[PDB]
């Protein structure tokens, strides 16, 4: 027990109504950027009952069909029944979008050499990495995660079919200190809620949710008799999607990040093309601190920026290594100038980021997967 | 320079279209709180041109006249006419309301003992506190926010009749390393951008922020020959409001907690009641964190909770004092045990969460300001 703490994380599944907004609000901007690679696009989304809402500033030469592409993402999220709560051939699909404001226009990339654009907006952005995963997340929400897409997996291949999109899940690990770095010791606790259809009873998905959910993505070496689950604790989640609750884009950015760890400045990434600093400075800020682990020169570092909106270079930049850097604080600032331009018309030729790949970042994080350009380490030269 | 380092803190105008949001959820749950104390409320707001569009679950015994409720506080906001971009009068108010679902219902309070209500979701939050101001929050928070204060304030005097309800700051603080406090040096940067008439010039607009506003917010001490001034950097913003950009309720919610310090949950606080322990649990998770600090075992901590949907007593509690208490983490958790009670049934006789006055909580932060119950400190047994 001595130098051991808990910490807890969570996730949400491809049809939790918060991730289904994300999920379209992405796939508007990338179909957009396939016509356009320089759309200026801020494209919100608002769900309930029956409901998908679109609103925002977009400035773009592509034609777009909204009906189309907000139907068909919410087709592949799973929602093709009434019976399921919501159904993409027959909901509404409603839209209240303008241009992109002329006077942040002006402001922001109007007559501007792309590489020295000005951010798209102020604010604060931190990346973060921990050595605790080889992917360099922490291992609280990546189970989180994990545990979300075994539901989907299992949804879709017909196992459990009683299966809904819509889930949460929440994994509470004991760490152990290590000279500032963590080390995961064992799983304490872990909620699953999922949405289910009327017939299958709490003792079904209560065994299949341990058996064939947990047991499939969690190590048993973490688990133990002292292990606590809870699995389906409301009891009854037949009503689920936007019908249960409503959903926004930007209200999962913690399970979109790291899970509670590090930090976050409080900007939403879905929806947003790179001039964005909320999401593009966000992604470089992951580089950056994946490269100086990966690099070897941190265990565990925090790395905070900052911009004014049409100011090209950051503000501010920032490094806490949590004592687990033989560099000094201020050697790692310099290390960084030397390796990263953050600029965002500079982040954009870095990390390709007029590439439509953005649906696929909006669910199970935009950090930790898929070797994104901004998971691919930088090799540092000092 | 050795010891030391920058933090970029921001906050946004109670005319921040996402502040709009915010606030007028929290008029809703306050207009139904005076009718129905017990009422069940997750009201989002969503506002663009011409529109306020409501869309949650509320059960309530209230009758509330929506129309009403959102006008007068877009009245209160200042948004009052079409030459500012938006007018109570003569705007949209759409209304996508739905009963709470009843799986949650019979799941979290139907049939239960208040004290032994489960929590109204899963979830993790924080709460945090640091000595390095009176109100035990962040300098660059406090600053932030009252430099949009001390905006409103010259709108509404008619000091500077040229501004508008829409404003942005941001305060990037050098601090000194405290023996795991921090301790506030100067100020390195401010961004000031705020909405204006058609008519003021750049010049006018600059002069008056610096010597009107920064000067009368803002400590002499902290600024010299070096800080940097960004006022206006867009050079234009006569667009603003839901016109210049959508608004969404829980979209700040790094400004309504502690601007990018301790840590953040994920969950947003305004349009909910106190059975959604996103809000209550992080108010309960400040009170800890503030009575730890002026109680003199800390001088700045972090406390982390989290819940599962229908569960009253959290699952997890955890501390860290960033090394700057006596008593060990184990101490400080027996601490917190023995004085405080965590189920939201208990939280809110603690901190009188069916008093409407949530409408006042949803600009200019939540935390270190007005005396709420959550900031005052509980005299702690040990
Ligand atoms: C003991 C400890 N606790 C701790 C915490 N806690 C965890 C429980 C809840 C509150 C925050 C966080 C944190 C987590 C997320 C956001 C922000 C801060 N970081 N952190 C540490 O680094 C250490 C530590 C690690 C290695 C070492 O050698 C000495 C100390
Ligand atoms: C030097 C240092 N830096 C630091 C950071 N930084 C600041 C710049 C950007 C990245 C995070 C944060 C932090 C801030 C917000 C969220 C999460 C973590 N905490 N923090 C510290 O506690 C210390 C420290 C203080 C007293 C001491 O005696 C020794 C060290
Ligand atoms: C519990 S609802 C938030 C509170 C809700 N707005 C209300 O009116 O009380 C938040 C999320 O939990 C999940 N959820 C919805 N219904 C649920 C149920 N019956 N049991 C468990 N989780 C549920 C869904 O993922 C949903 O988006
Ligand atoms: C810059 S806008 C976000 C990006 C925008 N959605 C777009 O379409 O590019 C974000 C916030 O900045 C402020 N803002 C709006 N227009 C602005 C302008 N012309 N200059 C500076 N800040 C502005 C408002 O507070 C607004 O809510």
């Amino acid at each position: 027990e001595e130098g051991t703490f808990l910490f807890t994380s969570e996730s949400v599944g491809e049809g939790h109504p918060d991730k289904i907004c994300d999920q379209i609000s992405d796939a508007v901007l990338d179909a957009h950027l396939q016509q356009d690679p320089d759309a200026k696009v801020a494209c919100e989304t608002v769900a309930k009952t029956g409901m998908i809402l679109l609103a925002g500033e977009i400035t773009s030469r592509a034609a777009v069909d909204y009906q189309k592409v907000v139907r068909e993402a919410v087709k592949h999220i799973g929602y093709d029944d009434s019976s399921k709560g919501f159904d993409y051939k027959t909901c509404n699909v409603l839209v209240a979008l303008e241009q992109q404001s002329p006077d942040i226009a002006q402001g922001v990339h109007l007559d501007r050499n792309e590489e020295d654009i000005g951010a798209g907006d102020q604010g604060l952005m931190f990346g973060y990495a921990t050595d605790e995963t080889e992917e360099c997340m922490p291992l609280t929400i990546v189970l989180a995660h994990k545990l979300n897409a075994k539901l989907a997996e299992l949804r879709r291949n017909g196992t459990l079919p009683w299966l809904r999109p819509d889930s949460k899940t929440q994994v509470t690990v004991q760490y152990m200190q290590d000279r500032g770095a963590v080390l995961p010791i064992r799983v304490h606790t872990i909620v699953i809620s999922v949405q289910h259809d009327e017939e299958v009873c709490l003792d079904e998905m209560r065994d299949a949710l341990k058996e064939k959910v947990i047991k499939a993505v969690v190590p048993a070496k973490y688990l133990d008799e002292d292990t606590i689950y809870h699995l389906q604790p409301s009891g009854r989640f037949v009503i689920g999607g936007p019908q249960g609750d409503a959903g926004l884009t930007g209200r999962k950015i913690i399970v979109d990040t790291y899970g509670g760890w590090g930090a976050h400045g409080g900007g939403a990434f879905s929806g947003k093309d790179y001039t964005k600093v909320d999401r593009s400075a966000a992604y470089a800020a992951r580089w950056v601190a994946k490269s100086l682990v990966k690099g070897g020169l941190c265990r565990r570092v925090l790395v905070q920026v900052s911009y004014a909106i049409g100011v090209s270079h950051p503000l501010s930049i920032s490094i806490f290594h949590y004592g687990t850097s033989q560099k000094s604080e201020r050697e790692l600032l310099e290390i960084v100038k030397k390796n990263f331009d953050l600029r965002p018309g500079v982040i954009v030729r870095d990390l390709d980021l007029k590439k439509p790949i953005y649906q696929r970042t909006a669910a199970y994080g935009h950090f930790g997967r898929d070797s994104f350009p901004w998971e691919v380490p930088k090799k540092l030269k000092y």
